Order: structure tokens, then sequence, then C-alpha cells
């Protein structure tokens, strides 16, 4: 059973998000991977929400760009941690989305990451530094992904 | 009496501003309804208020929010009555934040955008007459009288 | 006789503001196109804007880049409801446009769309749910464009 | 003594920094009117102060406004003259709005823009007579005389 | 009573906003350490603190800083812990250096960052709270009875 | 001789400058067209600025990008008007230009004009209406583009 | 006791900032002048003191300005000596005027930029003596003892 | 043996950080490239930094992107002078980086370039212009290049 929920506004969301999903792929993280428009759908994101801890998602991870009210929204109805990933934007270059996103009431949280891929990817790694505080296994896998990543950086340019 | 104008707003001190909204429709003579709906502390609360404001006969939403603001897109979502949207100043970004949040709807769910502050407060009722003028021909004389008192106020010199 | 009248600057801004033609094609109202330079032109922006009432038109959208002028100034002359769209511009994605169209003092009110496409779409949306008042056929017609929107989005990725 | 340069300004309250035009001008003892124009307000009194300026016989309009600026743009579009812009500092985006909306022109229609605020202003004026200094060599001579008081004015190290 | 929560911050000056985190934890009864730690001032500090923290217990970090805000980056190096990051309001350019320094981290080292200022602070708290309320069923009902309580506390219209 | 100077910081800056030497051509107006770089010739910029009056250019049109210094240290060594032209940066799309220039303190003014091309043709035409109030035969043919630019402008889109 | 470092702003009014400068040159004992220049007011004075700065014996200039920042690039472009920039806070723009038009010098002529305000001017003088403390051992060697109280100094906990 | 260091964070930063490089190259400064990742490789970094006096680096000149925290955590280790270097970032154009490298508090500088190429070629000057202090051959050498500079500025556009 899914332990993610990685849910994004629209199908151009999947270029950003996608690497996302690569990475609890990549660390054996059981999740799901869906779209959920807090504006096109707004009754979708509320069940999908509220519904969220009941089905056994430990994490949510959000992507939206332009007025980013998805990863908002979700927080609103599941005392789930949401992680949010600013979608980066035609024309603003993803600053709106990192605005809406980032800037949330004390009181009801959203983890933001960077603007675009890194963000995605890093949506991907806090959810697994989450899941590894009770899971000994991945907490294992997910030091040995964090050493490689650190022993693979080269010493010179070419 | 019954509203056909919501002004909601986020917070109570959301007031300092969206009073400026209020005011002005109690000058045309409008009817309205002013409530607090906080997007992210009372979102059932933001679902059932947008969801029904049609068939309570409302006409036109006019919401204010700052930071994040997610009010009047959330509304707009929930009703297919025209929502107005007031970026309400935010203390560090200056209402920057709330501007893109609120300006910046996809297509297909709009928000019609004022200015940052009570400049957009006042344009929100003002915008939200605009509309109603177009079936109340009584309330669109009172607000050609409006305008036109509005131009002849205007000085021609300034004070030294 | 056409009821929303659709403004712009330039041919250029024709690229944006046919998304706001299509739409109202869509939900069959009917409409004028017209170019409209509020520098270049500014005379034929006060005759327009000063008869539109008695022409008939009931909503105006007006869409403009750079220092976008062309919404504000055609509110100053109708006390019709104005919508702006903001054309993005070449050097500053839109920012410009978006300040100089959506600052409007209080007395005077332009309603701002966002920035590119998304507005020129939602500015004819918003013109159709003003009418929609009004009109029960167009109502109609409009909760089916809604509807279709909600329920044509993906549950997934692809 | 009939004015060869206009400053004018969308409200009173711009007046706090278009001042400093005013005094400028007065100082370099040229001729000017100083009114009040609302683009928004008063838009019929905009087209017909600015389509008459030059038969009227001034020579540069100095135009200040804030927040979504048009004032001094919408000017350029009726006069052949030169137009100068004073972007006046507004109390969220800090004049970023004003400033936008009145140096992004079109290729077509120019206005030369100063600095936000005050500064601005003083440059506006200054800038008006180093054009109108080409044909008066009178103003010609005042002008560099004042250049040099100003240069000569500077400090050569600070006071602790 | 030995810690699962470290918050820490750059300055003296930054306690302002990160006292909000430390209150807040108190409040859900969740055992927490508090420290001053200068990424630039004593890196060595850092690196020890961060390197060591899941060993002592820690499960959640957070960090607090302003200007070119390094601090949440850096401790996210040294460790496997969630490390949460508040921007702390930067005098001239309002937190926006501190936000972009602070959010857009590479891929491959996270924060999780939070508004700027005292929002910012009260949300790094709750969203620690969040995370240990996934194992820990007394204090996920304290969080749902505190969720609970900031709904029902919301008031249905403004005092005018 | 020339009475209108237009200078730019690099070849690069030619791409936006052009603009304003064809407009000074297509009104006739006698000018010359040169580089003068702020930082990497500071002697050359003194020189030709301190110079200028008393060749006998009435107006001086200075472009440049980046950190844009010409136009201001241009203006701090003639009496005569200078206008600047923000040219487009690669990172920050002239917006540090545009900074650069516009915010001249109290005392040296610089009239500037927009980000880019615009900006250029502008800086042109601006000079043109300045040369225009002493110059009765170049006031007309000014008068002549403005109404040609003014009817020329379509009233509606392709 | 002929200085090595030259301290240079643009006005009276910079001398907020730049004291930070002066005072800390002071601290580790480098011989510096603090002078005021002005590179639009006075532009040959900028000149004759960049052209001379090196035969006269100055190894490093630090220079001060805001607005449209111009003094420290044109500064850089008369001497090849290495010229440290600072940005001072203006008062619409915030010092971000200032920064970009300080920082932003085309390849061939550098400018090493600090911080926005004071903390840059303190930073220009403690960049300035770590490049002296490079020939210089008794500084290199009070630049370190410093460095390391400033570390030492660091508290390990804030006060309630 | 090396006298300037040059270090950045990942592959992708030399098509930046080649820039310094050639103008090293140029003068003949004995120099060293590297990659060193604050992020990825932190211990790597501390080493670096705090080894680079004794080694007898004079200069450090860092380049790094994003938030970019490279040159600041790298400045908090020696006591030598760091220049820093804001790569150009995909979304806010380096912007990001520049407020996340030229804001360094009172105690500890980073001397900061332009973003992009302009800045990591300016690195590279002001480090030999900090050299050019003790080495008076290079120092000649450095008066040359500035001359050519200067002298080879056209004229006129092409």
């Amino acid at each position: 059973a899914p332990v993610v929920g990685i849910i994004m506004g629209s199908q151009s969301d999947w270029e950003t998000m996608r690497h996302a999903d690569a990475l609890l792929t990549e660390l054996e993280i059981p999740h799901e991977t869906l779209i959920v428009d807090a504006h096109r759908t707004p009754d979708r994101l509320a069940d999908y929400a509220r519904t969220a801890a009941e089905r056994g998602l430990n994490v949510i991870i959000a992507g939206a760009g332009g007025a980013a009210h998805l990863p908002g929204m979700c927080a609103a109805w599941t005392r789930l941690p949401v992680l949010g990933v600013p979608v980066e934007s035609r024309a603003l270059k993803g600053m709106d989305s990192l605005l809406s996103i980032v800037q949330m009431p004390g009181g009801v949280p959203v983890g933001t990451l960077a603007i675009g891929a890194s963000g995605a990817k890093n949506a991907a790694l806090l959810a697994a530094s989450i899941l590894a505080l009770y899971n000994p296994a991945l907490a294992a896998r997910l030091e040995t992904w964090r050493a490689l990543q650190t022993a693979s950086v080269p010493n010179s340019p070419i």
C-alpha cells in the first residue's frame, strides 16, 4: 500500500513531478501518482486530502505552477505533512508558484522545495527522510543514496 | 433586502482593507452580506459558502486575502458566479505575494483582481456595482451620478 | 448585436487575445474584436469607450503589454465593467503589463486577469459569468462548460 | 511671462513630490504653469490640455503620477511636445509600479523618465531647462552657473 | 525528556522570530533543545551539531536564518534527518534574500521551507509535529485537537 | 554637421541602438553614431561629453546594458540633455540596465526610455521632439511621422 | 603613516553606512584616508583620484554609493588597483538599485561587491584587510586574532 | 605552485567558470581548478578552505548557482580573500545565486562579481589586481592587459 501520495495540477506538471516519482521508485517507497487540480476539481481535492491519513498515506507531495493553491488547500484538510513543489511558470518563472506556496499562514504548514525539477527531487528525498525515522531498512537505503551522491562528485571539470 | 453581493475575507485583520468595499456598497444602496471565511482554517466553510452562493441569490462575490491568498481562487472553483479578488497588503512582501496568488489563475477559473490594498477594495465594490448596473437602471443611474461627482470634485491646481 | 467588445493594442496582441475570441465564440456570445491603441490612437480609444454603453456593449475586454494603459484609459470613459489582460512583454515577462493594469486608483476599476493566454481565456469566461446573471440560456451553456472542464481532468499523468 | 513649461500631476498627494520641479523652474526663472490632471477621473480634461499645449506656447511638459501611472504616457499620445515623466513613490510597491507604468512606452510615443520621487521631480525640471537652454542663451548661462555651483559645493571629506 | 527536535538559529536577533517555534513545541509537549549556531562565525560548531544529530536522538531539525541564510542548507548537508528552514525577515530586502537562500536547494539535499518570519517559525514547529505524529499516537491526538480548535476559533463575521 | 550624438557601450548594443539611427535617418536629422564604453574607455567618454556642446551637438542619446553607467557619466560632463536607453541584458532582462540609468540623483538628469529597441526608437523620437521646438521644417516632418503612425493602425487582427 | 586604503563615498549621507568601514580599518591599525567623491557632481575629481591612487601608494579602494551607484565602477575604470564596492541602501528600492548598479560590471573591469548597508561596509574593510594581509604578517596575525574572537564570542543558546 | 584556487559546485558551472580559468592562464597565474560542492561534499569544502592558506593559495574564486552557499561557507574557514561568482540559474536567472552570495553578514566577507561569465572573468581579473600588489611582473602584464582592452574598443558599430 502507498505511503506517499504525489499529486499535481495538470499533465504539464508531469515534466517536473516525474523526478519525484523516479526517486521514490529508486528508494523503493510505495507511492501513488495522481492528477488533482485545486481549481478545476476542488471536490476531488477535498476528498483526496480529507481521506489521506485513513488510507495510510504518511506524506503528501503536491506540485503546481502559477497561482499554485494545490499544496496549501491540501494541507487545510489533513494533519499529514504536506510538501510543496513550485512548478516553473511560463512568464514569471515560478516566482508566482513559489510565493503562492511558501507563504502559508501560521497554523497550516506546507514544507516548500525549490522551483522546478530540483524541488520535485527534493520533495521525494524529504519524504524519504521522514519515513526513514521509523523504517530502519529505508533509513539504510537512504544513507546509501546520500553517500553515493557525495562520493560521485568529480574533483575537476571536463 | 436579500443580499446580492457577498464580501468575504480571510481574517479580522483583513477588515482594515475590506471595510472600504463594505462602505462603498452601502453608499450605492447595494444589499450585501459581510463574512469571514478562512480558506485554510475553515476550508469546509469555504466550500459550502461558494457552492450555495448562486441558489441563495448572490450575483457577485468580493473576496479579500493576503500572503498565500487562496481565498478568491478557491471560491471561484466552486461557483459559476463572478468572483472579484482583492490583494491585501502583507507585511514582508508588501502584497506582492497576495497579488501573484490571486491574479495568476489558470485558464478556466477566473478571478477579476483589483489593486493591492484599500484602492482595490474600493474598486471591487465599484466593479460589482458596474456589473449589477447592467440589469438595474436605478443603480446604473446612481452609479453614473457617482462617477460624475468624482470627476467634478477633482481640483484644477494644487495647494502649496 | 455584439455585447462584449474585445480590444487590443496591436496585431502582436492577437497571439494572446485570440484565446478570448475563441471562448466567446464557443459560448455563442455576440462580440466584436478590434485593435485600439491607447498611445497611437488615443482619440479612437476615447470614442470607442465613451460610446460603448449606448451601442449595447455590456462588458469590455482589453489586452495590452508593456506600459499597458489601454484597459485603464478605457475604464476612465465608460461605466461599463472593463476587464484587463496583461500581455506578456519581451523583457519583463508581463510584469510591467501587470502592474500598469492592476494598480488602478480607487474610483475607476479594472478587473485584472493573469498574464498571457490564460488571462485572455479568463477575461472571456468572466464576461460570460457576468452575462450569465441575466441570460438564463447562456447561464446553462456556461455550467455545461465548467462541468466539462471539471470532468475532463485526468486522474493520472502519461 | 507666458508659460513655456507645464507641470501636471494626478492628485494633491503628488504635489509633495512635484513641488521640487516647481521650485526648481522658479529658481532658473523659467515661466511655467502648475496644474492637476487626473488621467482616470478627468480624462477629457487630459485630452484637451495635451492637444492644445503646443498652440498655447508650451515647449515641455513635466507630468507626475503614481501607481498605475498613465498620466505621462497619455499626454505624450496627444502632443508632439517632449513629455517628461516623474514616477511618484507608491505606498505598497515603493514606486516600482509607477516606474514600469511610465518608462515602458512603445516605440512611437516617448516619455523621458526620471528617478522615483523628489530626485526625479528635480531632474525633470533640470532636463526641461537643458532643453530650453538650446535656444535661450540667458537660460543656458544661468544653467551652467547652476551646474558649476553644485560641483563646487561638494565637500572633500565627510563629517564624523 | 531527551529532545527529539532541535531548533537552531544564526543569532540572538533571530530569536525574535524563532521563539514562536519554541513556544509551539512546548505547547504540544514535544521535547526539544534550542541553540545558536552561526554558519559563518561558528562553522565547525555547525558541522559537529549536524553530523551528530541523529546519533543523539533528534528526529527533526528546525533552522532559522536571515540574509545570505546558509544555516539550514549546510545543516541538511550533514544530516540524513529532515531539516526545516525558516527565512528570517531581513532589513533591506524584507526576507526575500533569506527565502531564495534557503528554498533554492539543489536536487539531493532538501530543506522544507516555511514562510518568511513568525508565520514560518510557527509552521516549522507544526510541520515537525505532523512529522513526529506519524509514529506517536498521543502527539497525533494532541495535534488534531489543536487543528480542530483553530478551526472552531475562527469567527463568522468581522468586527466593525 | 551632426546635432544628435548616438553612443553605445559595445558592438552588441548596435542590435538595439540601430533603431535609433534609423529613425534619425528617417527624419533627416544630422547625427553621428559611435561606440563609447564608460568602463573600458573612460577618458574617451569624458572627452566626448565635455566637448559635445561646443561641437554643436544639441542632444545625446546613450545606450548601455548591465551596470549601465554610460548615460549617467555622460550627463555629468555636459549641460546638454542626455537620453538613456537600457539595453536588455542576458540574465536580468534589462532590469539592471534600467535601474542603473533611471535612478540619477537630483542635479544631474538622464531622460530614460524603455528597455530595448522601443527605447532606442523613442530616444530618437524624443530628440526629434526637442529639436522640433526651434526647427520648423523638422517640426513638420515630425507631425507627418506621428500622424502616419496614428492612421496606420489597423482596426482588426489578422 | 601614509594611507594604503582609500575609503570614498558619494555624499555625507553615505557616511552613515561607510563609517563602519572606517572604524574597522582603524581597529586593525590599517592606515587609510576617507574622502567624498561624487561621480556625477564632481566627475573630474573622480578621474584624478582614481588615476593617481596607485602612484600615491594606495593598494585597495573602498567605494560606497547609492541609487544609480556609478562611483565604484567608474573608479575601477581608472585604476589597476582592486576596487571594492558597497551598495548604500536607498529609500525607495531599498538598495536593490544600488546593488545592480555596482555588482553587474562587464568583463574587464571588476568591482568586488559586498552586502547592502552597514554589513557590506564592514565586510569591505575586512576584505581589504584580508588582501593586505597577504604581504603583511603583523596585520595577518591581527586579522586571525580578530576572526578567532568573533568565533569565540558567539553564544551557545539564546536569551529568552 | 598554484596561488589562486578556482572552485565550482558542479560540472555545469564549468560553462561559466572556464572564463576565469582562461584569464588566469592568459596572465600566467599559477592556479588550480576544482569541483567542490558545499551541499553534496561539505567535508571536502571544509578541508579545502581550512587548508588553503598553508598550501600557498592567496585568493580563492568560488562559483555557484541557485542557493549558492559555496563562496560563503568557504570564507567561513579561511582568512584568505574569497571572490564569489553567481552562476546563472534556470528559473530565477541568477538572482537567487546573487542574493545568496552577496548578502554576507558583517564579519565574514565575500567579494561578489556579476552574474555569469562576466563575473567569472572579473573574479579572475580581481584576483590578478590583488596579486599585482606584490608581484611587479604580473603587475606589468596586467597593465598591458587593461591598456589593450581600452585601445581595442572600436569607434563605431558594424
